[PDB]
């Protein structure tokens, strides 16, 4: 029962950077690539990483992902935050069954 684990939310202002983080529970992180999506209201997600760390083509480049196996983690750093990027955050994986996994979201606010 692979699970990952998210906070809430997290704020910053504009300008600044942002670290999302996603860990690991009843299994290791680096078993299976991790996806990161934005999702704005009633819209469906839109990829900002998939495995682990690739950016999606017209991605800008202030999204990074990393893994962290010390701390059984995976993270979305954004840098240069706009207001634009105000939005909730989901990562995602596989269980040992190759069944999806999403982490609980996380609400950027930009300040």
């Amino acid at each position: 029962n692979f699970m990952l684990t998210q906070p809430h939310s997290v704020s910053e202002s504009p300008g600044k950077t942002v670290t999302i983080s996603c860990t690991g529970s009843s299994g290791s992180i680096a078993s299976n690539y991790v996806q990161w999506y934005q999702q704005r209201p009633g819209s469906s997600p839109t990829t900002v990483i998939y495995e682990d760390n690739q950016r999606p083509s017209g991605v800008p480049d202030r999204f990074s992902g990393s893994i962290d196996s010390s701390s059984n983690s995976a993270s979305l750093t954004i840098s240069g935050l706009k207001t634009e990027d105000e939005a909730d955050y989901y990562c995602q994986s596989y269980d040992s069954s190759n069944h999806v996994v999403f982490g609980g979201g996380t609400k950027l606010t930009v300040l």
